[PDB]
């Protein structure tokens, strides 16, 4: 499988099946996801991997806020911008459209629309579940080198039969999360990734995913 | 060629031949690279790409700010951390005098010197977005900046990413045409590899995954 496939293959899951991830198959995937560039070769990222009752401790732990509501929101920093204008407030939505349209819940059924949401912190059942973090020294550059690390690691994934979503839904929890992983506050949450087997007839899994045109991305200068 | 060899076998590519870059292909590449995942799918990143005399152009202007020593700085941010501690330091001197050993240099300048030249690429590309993305969509960068280099090395390219302009984003974000609501994160100089320079063949280092990787729950 191609770069390129694994590329197109590759989609946020959020369906994954009941069926184990081979430990063997990911420490090889993170050998060769450690190739990612990165600037002054400094190699920021950091990764936690949990599973079966470590990773049931932390959805347990993570759980006991969300009932707090918005009272137990322990965000890392601003997962989006505060005030996002409208280019880029359209494409969250937009796909948000797109994903609730593959499950059948109402534009304005709001009940189910969140039902579906707090999916999330399950990692929409995945049996392994990753914690990308680094040392609060990071800057931004730093932070566009664990992009690279990470989108690498999501098309070993691919290549190897498996799938992946990433979330950064935990870091609206990143105290707790840290707390129950035991990385001290020199660290900061930036992302998890549910890893597992794609659940291949789930819908959810199936609905084409919307990106802009290259008209909005791409400026040619000097042809 | 598969994305394990493709990362296997994508490196920092510091001398290019003269060999065009078909446009067709850059802009199939970026079409594929755009199905790279982004928080909420924001797809905060935006591309200049550069080549004849606008790419010139560029150049010309960046050198200016050179010449003037300290004085023609324009950073965009901080490129490494104050007060980074010698531990990660250890990373960029193990595999920096690695590169300046392949070259002969220790004096240096002459090669920091080859960067704003691009090392001789034909096409650069400039990756930027707005001011109010945060850390997270500098990630999302980071994940379309990976795939747009993978692409490159599956097609018989090459790349080097290059944070150096950020040390002039403002002058660079001029001769690209580029309003202050607009930030430079970095450069990512494309061409065909000069395949038999030495510099783009030893050997690069990486960590263990011991440094790397808790498993907890197994
Ligand atoms: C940093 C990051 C965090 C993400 N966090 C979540 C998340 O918390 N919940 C979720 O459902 N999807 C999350 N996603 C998935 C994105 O919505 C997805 O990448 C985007 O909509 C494109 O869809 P696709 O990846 O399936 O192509 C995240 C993606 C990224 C890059
Ligand atoms: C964001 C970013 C910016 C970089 N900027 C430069 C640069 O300005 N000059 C340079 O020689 N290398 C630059 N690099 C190359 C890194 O030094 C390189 O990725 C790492 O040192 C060596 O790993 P590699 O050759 O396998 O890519 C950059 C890499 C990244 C990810």
């Amino acid at each position: 499988l191609s770069a390129s496939e694994a590329l197109a293959r590759r989609r946020s899951v959020r369906a994954f099946t009941d069926r184990p991830v081979d430990r063997a198959l990911l420490a090889r995937i993170f050998e060769i996801a450690q190739r990612a560039p990165s600037g002054g070769n400094l190699q920021p990222w950091q990764a936690t991997v949990v599973t079966g009752e470590r990773w049931q401790a932390v959805q347990d732990a993570v759980a006991a806020r969300i009932v707090m509501g918005r009272e137990g929101f322990q965000p890392e920093y601003d997962i989006f911008p505060r005030g996002l204008t409208d280019p880029w407030d359209s494409r969250r939505f937009g796909v948000g459209e797109a994903l609730y349209a593959s499950l059948g819940i109402a534009r304005d059924d709001k009940a189910g629309r969140i039902a579906q949401f707090q999916q999330n912190y399950r990692g929409f059942g995945a049996p392994v579940m990753l914690f990308l973090h680094c040392s609060r020294i990071m800057g931004p550059p730093q932070w566009a080198d664990m992009g690279m690390w990470l989108q690498s690691v999501m098309l070993l994934l691919v290549e190897h039969g498996l799938a992946s979503c990433p979330q950064e839904c935990w870091a609206m929890y990143g105290a707790t999360v840290r707390a129950e992983l035991g990385l001290g506050d020199d660290q900061i949450l930036f992302s998890g990734l549910a890893i597992g087997h794609a659940d291949e007839e789930a819908p959810v899994n199936r609905w084409p995913v919307p990106r802009v045109g290259l008209d909005e991305v791409i400026d040619w200068q000097g042809f």
